[PDB]
Protein backbone atom coordinates (compact mmCIF):
# COMPACT_ATOMS: atom_id res chain seq x y z
CA UNK A 1 0.00 0.00 0.00
CA UNK A 2 1.40 3.65 -0.69
CA UNK A 3 -1.94 5.40 0.14
CA UNK A 4 -1.91 7.34 3.28
CA UNK A 5 -2.84 4.95 5.59
CA UNK A 6 1.00 2.87 4.94
CA UNK A 7 2.28 6.13 6.17
CA UNK A 8 0.77 6.70 9.63
CA UNK A 9 1.57 4.76 12.92
CA UNK A 10 -0.40 4.99 16.19
CA UNK A 11 1.82 5.62 19.45
CA UNK A 12 0.51 4.46 22.51
CA UNK A 13 1.49 5.32 26.36
CA UNK A 14 2.91 8.73 25.58
CA UNK A 15 4.59 10.39 28.27
CA UNK A 16 1.88 12.65 30.32
CA UNK A 17 2.10 16.33 29.02
CA UNK A 18 4.38 16.04 25.52
CA UNK A 19 3.92 17.88 23.00
CA UNK A 20 3.50 17.15 19.27
CA UNK A 21 6.90 18.67 18.72
CA UNK A 22 8.75 16.76 21.07
CA UNK A 23 7.23 13.82 20.07
CA UNK A 24 8.23 14.70 16.47
CA UNK A 25 11.51 15.36 17.41
CA UNK A 26 11.71 12.31 19.39
CA UNK A 27 11.19 10.01 16.49
CA UNK A 28 13.14 12.02 14.01
CA UNK A 29 16.21 11.60 16.05
CA UNK A 30 15.56 8.26 16.90
CA UNK A 31 15.47 7.63 13.31
CA UNK A 32 18.45 9.76 11.95
CA UNK A 33 20.55 8.72 15.02
CA UNK A 34 19.92 4.41 13.81
CA UNK A 35 20.41 5.10 10.54
CA UNK A 36 17.06 4.16 9.85
CA UNK A 37 16.33 6.63 7.23
CA UNK A 38 15.92 6.52 3.57
CA UNK A 39 16.91 10.51 2.74
CA UNK A 40 18.85 13.05 4.06
CA UNK A 41 15.75 15.01 6.23
CA UNK A 42 13.38 14.62 8.74
CA UNK A 43 10.92 11.17 8.30
CA UNK A 44 8.51 12.36 10.40
CA UNK A 45 5.96 15.18 8.99
CA UNK A 46 3.51 15.65 11.63
CA UNK A 47 2.11 14.24 14.95
CA UNK A 48 -1.64 14.12 15.93
CA UNK A 49 -1.77 13.56 20.17
CA UNK A 50 -4.95 12.81 21.53
CA UNK A 51 -4.38 13.98 25.18
CA UNK A 52 -7.33 12.53 26.61
CA UNK A 53 -6.41 9.12 25.86
CA UNK A 54 -2.25 9.52 25.66
CA UNK A 55 -2.21 8.36 21.98
CA UNK A 56 -0.52 9.69 19.32
CA UNK A 57 -0.67 9.13 15.06
CA UNK A 58 2.97 10.27 13.80
CA UNK A 59 2.55 10.53 10.20
CA UNK A 60 5.75 9.83 7.63
CA UNK A 61 7.18 11.03 4.51
CA UNK A 62 7.17 7.60 2.80
CA UNK A 63 6.23 3.90 3.50
CA UNK A 64 9.58 2.56 4.15
CA UNK A 65 10.33 4.90 7.07
CA UNK A 66 7.13 3.77 8.19
CA UNK A 67 7.17 0.56 8.52
CA UNK A 68 10.86 0.40 10.33
CA UNK A 69 9.16 3.21 12.43
CA UNK A 70 7.55 -0.03 13.63
CA UNK A 71 10.84 -1.72 15.37
CA UNK A 72 10.66 0.77 17.91
CA UNK A 73 8.07 -0.84 19.62
CA UNK A 74 8.40 -0.37 22.84
CA UNK A 75 11.32 2.05 23.18
CA UNK A 76 11.53 3.64 26.79
CA UNK A 77 11.00 7.87 26.16
CA UNK A 78 10.65 9.60 29.69
CA UNK A 79 10.04 6.36 31.65
CA UNK A 80 7.11 4.94 29.01
CA UNK A 81 7.50 2.34 26.56
CA UNK A 82 5.82 3.45 23.45
CA UNK A 83 3.60 0.83 22.16
CA UNK A 84 3.56 1.45 18.11
CA UNK A 85 0.73 -0.30 16.01
CA UNK A 86 -0.13 -0.14 12.63
CA UNK A 87 -3.93 1.40 11.83
CA UNK A 88 -6.85 -0.86 12.19
CA UNK A 89 -7.29 0.34 8.41
CA UNK A 90 -4.09 -0.18 7.27
CA UNK A 91 -3.83 -2.56 4.38
CA UNK A 92 -1.40 -5.27 5.20
CA UNK A 93 12.33 -4.41 8.92
CA UNK A 94 16.04 -3.45 10.45
CA UNK A 95 16.15 -4.76 14.31
CA UNK A 96 16.64 -1.56 16.45
CA UNK A 97 18.98 -2.81 19.61
CA UNK A 98 18.16 -2.65 23.06
CA UNK A 99 14.19 -2.23 21.90
CA UNK A 100 12.23 -4.50 23.82
CA UNK A 101 8.93 -5.51 21.76
CA UNK A 102 4.87 -4.45 23.93
CA UNK A 103 3.30 -7.46 22.23
CA UNK A 104 3.59 -10.12 24.35
CA UNK A 105 1.49 -12.84 23.07
CA UNK A 106 0.22 -16.36 25.18
CA UNK A 107 3.18 -18.89 24.75
CA UNK A 108 4.45 -21.41 27.67
CA UNK A 109 6.83 -18.94 29.17
CA UNK A 110 4.93 -15.56 29.20
CA UNK A 111 5.12 -14.38 32.82
CA UNK A 112 2.24 -12.48 34.57
CA UNK A 113 4.42 -9.94 37.38
CA UNK A 114 1.58 -9.26 40.15
CA UNK A 115 1.39 -6.83 43.44
CA UNK A 116 3.39 -4.00 41.22
CA UNK A 117 3.67 -0.84 43.42
CA UNK A 118 1.26 1.53 41.16
CA UNK A 119 3.54 4.52 40.95
CA UNK A 120 6.59 2.88 39.06
CA UNK A 121 6.88 3.55 35.64
CA UNK A 122 7.53 0.66 32.47
CA UNK A 123 11.31 1.52 32.65
CA UNK A 124 11.10 0.83 36.38
CA UNK A 125 9.63 -2.39 36.00
CA UNK A 126 11.52 -3.93 33.22
CA UNK A 127 14.95 -2.72 35.11
CA UNK A 128 13.59 -5.37 37.70
CA UNK A 129 12.94 -7.46 35.68
CA UNK A 130 15.80 -7.45 33.15
CA UNK A 131 18.55 -8.29 35.80
CA UNK A 132 17.62 -11.79 35.68
CA UNK A 133 18.26 -11.69 31.20
CA UNK A 134 17.12 -9.77 28.76
CA UNK A 135 13.60 -9.86 27.68
CA UNK A 136 12.26 -10.56 23.98
CA UNK A 137 8.87 -8.77 25.30
CA UNK A 138 7.39 -6.62 28.16
CA UNK A 139 4.30 -4.68 28.90
CA UNK A 140 3.04 -2.53 31.94
CA UNK A 141 -0.66 -2.54 32.03
CA UNK A 142 -2.02 0.75 32.43
CA UNK A 143 -5.50 1.95 33.35
CA UNK A 144 -7.87 2.90 30.36
CA UNK A 145 -8.52 6.34 31.90
CA UNK A 146 -5.53 7.85 33.37
CA UNK A 147 -2.45 6.09 31.54
CA UNK A 148 -1.42 4.97 35.46
CA UNK A 149 -0.12 1.47 36.17
CA UNK A 150 -2.62 -0.53 37.11
CA UNK A 151 0.11 -2.78 39.23
CA UNK A 152 0.40 -5.59 36.95
CA UNK A 153 2.66 -6.49 33.74
CA UNK A 154 3.44 -9.55 31.51
CA UNK A 155 6.74 -10.35 30.01
CA UNK A 156 8.71 -13.16 27.83
CA UNK A 157 12.50 -13.66 28.86
CA UNK A 158 14.94 -13.90 25.62
CA UNK A 159 15.95 -17.33 27.08
CA UNK A 160 13.06 -19.16 28.55
CA UNK A 161 15.28 -20.63 31.45
CA UNK A 162 15.42 -17.33 32.47
CA UNK A 163 11.25 -17.83 33.34
CA UNK A 164 12.13 -20.20 36.22
CA UNK A 165 15.04 -17.97 38.09
CA UNK A 166 12.46 -14.93 37.87
CA UNK A 167 10.21 -16.64 39.56
CA UNK A 168 12.38 -18.15 42.17
CA UNK A 169 13.88 -14.92 42.81
CA UNK A 170 10.99 -12.64 42.68
CA UNK A 171 7.51 -14.80 43.68
CA UNK A 172 6.73 -13.59 47.02
CA UNK A 173 8.99 -10.67 47.51
CA UNK A 174 8.09 -7.50 49.16
CA UNK A 175 8.37 -4.54 47.12
CA UNK A 176 6.84 -1.60 49.40
CA UNK A 177 3.58 -1.92 50.65
CA UNK A 178 2.95 -4.86 48.45
CA UNK A 179 4.33 -8.75 47.54
CA UNK A 180 4.63 -9.73 44.16
CA UNK A 181 3.26 -12.56 42.60
CA UNK A 182 4.83 -14.15 39.56
CA UNK A 183 4.06 -17.20 37.85
CA UNK A 184 3.52 -18.65 33.67
CA UNK A 185 0.62 -16.30 32.84
CA UNK A 186 -1.41 -19.00 31.63
CA UNK A 187 -1.73 -20.09 35.40
CA UNK A 188 -3.92 -17.72 36.34
CA UNK A 189 -5.42 -16.68 33.10
CA UNK A 190 -8.70 -15.54 33.12
CA UNK A 191 -11.19 -18.93 32.19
Amino acid sequence: QMTRQARRLYVGNIPFGITEEAMMDFFNAQMRLGGLTQAPGNPVLAVQINQDKNFAFLEFRSVDETTQAMAFDGIIFQGQSLKIRRPHDYQPSVYVPGVVSTVVPDSAHKLFIGGLPNYLNDDQVKELLTSFGPLKAFNLVKDSATGLSKGYAFCEYVDINVTDQAIAGLNGMQLGDKKLLVQRASVGAKN
